[PDB]
C-alpha cells in the first residue's frame, strides 16, 4: 500500500537519523532496498497511482512510462552502488586497492549523477500534484546518497574540491526538494477546497495521505547533513492526523456537515497534549416501526492532559447532542490507544429517511509500564445487529507486520469529536491521532543531539501563540507577539549519563529582526542567544527562512526536577519571529 510503505520508510529513516552519520556505517541500505528499491518496482506503481485516486485525475501514459523507466535505471545503479559499498566497508585498510577506490567512486558518481538528472521525470509539466510521492521518495534517496560523499569521500580518493561540490549540492537540493514538495502539496490541497461534506472528506484524505507519504519524510532531510548533525539526532513528528469520519454517509452523503463548519469547528493549533478520557453521550434513533430503533452516540466531551510539567486536564467544549440515555466515561490515563474499531447501524423509513450512528467502538490500549494490552468499549446498549465500519489500521497501518501491533503501531489516539448531520440524521464522529515518535518525557539524550519541539512546553505566555506550521517542520510553530521573560516553560527528562553531561543549545527559528533570546534552566544557568534576521516581513516561510542560532556557553542539569524557560527581549510589533526546535548538543570537551 502507498501509505503503508510511506509510513514504513519514515519509521526506518527516523531511526537511521538517530545513528551517527545518519547510519552511514550500518547495514540500513539493505532494509531500505527491500522496501523502496525492490527489483519488481511495485512500490512505484503504487505511488504513481496514489494521487490519481485522490484528485481523480490521471498522468498521461507517455509521462508515466518514462518515469517508470528512469526509476528502473535508478534502482539498478543504486543497488549496484550499495553492493560495492558493503564490500568497501568490509575491506581491511591494508587490503584496500586503487582499483577498489577508482571503482567505488565511479559507481557513486554514476548513481548520484543519474539521480541528479532524473528528477525532472517526476516533476513533469501539469503533473506535479500527481507525481508527488514518487518525487519525494526519489529525492530522499538522492540525498541519502549524497551524504555518503562526506562520510567516505576522502578514503575513496576524492579531493577537497570534489567533496565540497557534493556538500554544496546537498545543501542546495535539500532546500529545493523540500520547497518543491511543500509547494505542490499546497497546490493540490487547495484544489480540493469545496463547501460540501464530500468536498471535505476528499480534502482531508489528500491532507492525510500526502502528510504520511511526503511531508513526514521531507522533515528528515536536514539530518543527512552529517557535519551539522554528526552525533545522531533524537527528534519526533508532532503533527495531528485526521482519519476519515467513522462511517460513510452512503445515501446520507448530502446530509453531512458543511466544509466550513467542519474546518471551523476542528480544534485549532495547540501545545501537544495526550488523551486522558472520553465522555460518551447516547441517544435513541427511532426506527419507524419501533422494534428497529437503536441507541447511538450523539455527542461527547474530551479530556486531554498537557505535556510533561503540567497535569491539569483540559476539557473541550461539548461536541454534538446531549444524551437521552446514560453517559459513559472512559479514561485512558496512562494508556496508549493504538486502535479503534467502530460498528454502525441503520433504520430506514418508508418515507425515504435513512438514519445512521455509531453503536460501538473498541479502544485497544497498550500500557508501557506494565507492558500489558487491553480493550475498552463504548456500547450504546441498543442495536439490531452490527453493520461494520472503521478499523483504524486501514488508515494508519503499523510500521511493520512482523511485529505485534502494540509494538509496531505508528500512531496513538489523541482526540474524538462529534459533528451533527443536517435534517437530523444523527452524528458522525472524527478521531485525531499523533505519531508514536512523541516522547512524553521530553528526554534529553546523553550521546545524541536532541530536538525539543517548542509545542512540547507545558505553558505559554500571553504574547505567544501556537500557529500552523509551514509544512516542512513535522508539526506547528510558536509565533512571538509579545516578548516576555517566560514565553514558554518546559520540563525535560535526563538520565544519569545525561546528568553528568553539559549541553550547548542551538535554536531553529525564522525571524525578521536580530534579537536576543534567553534560555534558563532550574540549575540557574542563564544563556543569551542572539538571533539574526533570516527573512523580510513580506516573505513566505520557505526552507531558506529558517536558521540555527547558538551560544558558546553551555548548560548542565541536576537531579530529577529539571525545567527550562525561554524568554526574549522586547521588539517592535509587526516583526515576525517563529521558533520551531530547541536543540541540545552534548558538549564533549
Amino acid at each position: 500500500d502507498a501509505v503503508g510503505t510511506g509510513i514504513s520508510v519514515v519509521g526506518q529513516i527516523l531511526g537511521v537519523v538517530g545513528v551517527p552519520f545518519a547510519g552511514a556505517l550500518t547495514s540500513f541500505y539493505q532494509s531500505f532496498l527491500n522496501t523502496i528499491w525492490p527489483s519488481d518496482a511495485d512500490p512505484w506503481k503504487a505511488f504513481m497511482a496514489q494521487v490519481e485516486v485522490l484528485i481523480d485525475k490521471k498522468i498521461e501514459e507517455y509521462a508515466k512510462s518514462k518515469a517508470l523507466a528512469e526509476l528502473q535505471g535508478l534502482q539498478n545503479n543504486f543497488e549496484d552502488y550499495v553492493n560495492a559499498l558493503n564490500s568497501w566497508k568490509k575491506t581491511p585498510l591494508s587490503l584496500r586497492s586503487k582499483r577498489s577506490q577508482d571503482r567505488i567512486r565511479e559507481l557513486f558518481s554514476q548513481a548520484e549523477s543519474h539521480f541528479r538528472n532524473s528528477m525532472p521525470s517526476f516533476a513533469v509539466s501539469k503533473f506535479e500534484v500527481l507525481f508527488l510521492p514518487t518525487y519525494a521518495q526519489a529525492a530522499n534517496t538522492h540525498l541519502l546518497l549524497l551524504k555518503d560523499a562526506q562520510v567516505f569521500g576522502e578514503e575513496w580518493g576524492y579531493s577537497s574540491e570534489d567533496v565540497a561540490e557534493f556538500y554544496h549540492r546537498q545543501l542546495k537540493l535539500t532546500q529545493q526538494y523540500t520547497d518543491h514538495c511543500v509547494n505542490w502539496y499546497n497546490v493540490g490541497l487547495n484544489g480540493l477546497r469545496g463547501s460540501t461534506y464530500d468536498a471535505w472528506v476528499k480534502f482531508n484524505r489528500f491532507r492525510r495521505e500526502m502528510t504520511l507519504t511526503v511531508l513526514d519524510l521531507i522533515v528528515l532531510f536536514p539530518f543527512y547533513d552529517i557535519r551539522l548533525y554528526s552525533k545522531g539526532v533524537k527528534t519526533e513528528l508532532t503533527r495531528d492526523i485526521f482519519t476519515d469520519p467513522i462511517f460513510s454517509l452512503n445515501t446520507l452523503q448530502e446530509y453531512g456537515p458543511t466544509f466550513l463548519s467542519i474546518e471551523n469547528s476542528i480544534r485549532k493549533p495547540h501545545l501537544f497534549d495526550y488523551l486522558q478520557g472520553i465522555e460518551f453521550h447516547t441517544r435513541l434513533q427511532p426506527g419507524y416501526f419501533g422494534k428497529d430503533s437503536f441507541n447511538y452516540w450523539s455527542g461527547n466531551y474530551v479530556e486531554t492532559r498537557p505535556s510533561i510539567g503540567s497535569s491539569k486536564t483540559i476539557t473541550s467544549p461539548f461536541y454534538g447532542d446531549k444524551s437521552t440515555e446514560p453517559v459513559q466515561k472512559l479514561s485512558f490515563d496512562g494508556q496508549k490507544v493504538y486502535r479503534t474499531i467502530a460498528n454502525t447501524d441503520v433504520a430506514a423509513w418508508p418515507n425515504g429517511k435513512v438514519y445512521l450512528g455509531v453503536t460501538k467502538v473498541d479502544f485497544s490500549q497498550y500500557d508501557d509500564q506494565k507492558n500489558e494490552t487491553s480493550t475498552q468499549t463504548y456500547d450504546s446498549k441498543r442495536n439490531n445487529g452490527h453493520v461494520s465500519a472503521q478499523d483504524s489500521i486501514d488508515q494508519l497501518p503499523p510500521e511493520t507486520t512482523d511485529e505485534p501491533l502494540e509494538k509496531a503501531y505508528s500512531h496513538q489516539l489523541n482526540y474524538a469529536e462529534c459533528f451533527l448531520m443536517q435534517d437530523r440524521r444523527g452524528t458522525i464522529p472524527f478521531f485525531t491521532w499523533t505519531h508514536r515518535s512523541v516522547d512524553f518525557f521530553n528526554t534529553i539524550d546523553a550521546e545524541k543531539i536532541t530536538q525539543l519541539p517548542v509545542v512540547k512546553a507545558y505553558a505559554l505566555s500571553s504574547g505567544a501563540s501556537i500557529i500552523e506550521g509551514p509544512g516542512f517542520t513535522g508539526g506547528n510553530l510558536l509565533f512571538l507577539k509579545e516578548s516576555s521573560n517566560s514565553i514558554a516553560k518546559f520540563k525535560v527528562t535526563l538520565n544519569s549519563a545525561a546528568l553528568l553531561q553539559r549541553y550547548r543549545v542551538r535554536i531553529r527559528y525564522a525571524s525578521t529582526t536580530n534579537l536576543r533570546l534567553f534560555v534558563q534552566n532550574s540549575n540557574n544557568d542563564f544563556l543569551v542567544i542572539y538571533i539574526n534576521k533570516t527573512m523580510n516581513k513580506d516573505d513566505d516561510l520557505t526552507y531558506q527562512t529558517f536558521d540555527l542560532a547558538t551560544t558558546n556557553s553551555n548548560m548542565g542539569f541536576s537531579g530529577d526536577k529539571n525545567e527550562l524557560i525561554i524568554g526574549a527581549e522586547s521588539f517592535v510589533s509587526n516583526e515576525k519571529i517563529y521558533i520551531d526546535k530547541i536543540e541540545f548538543i552534548p558538549v564533549q570537551l
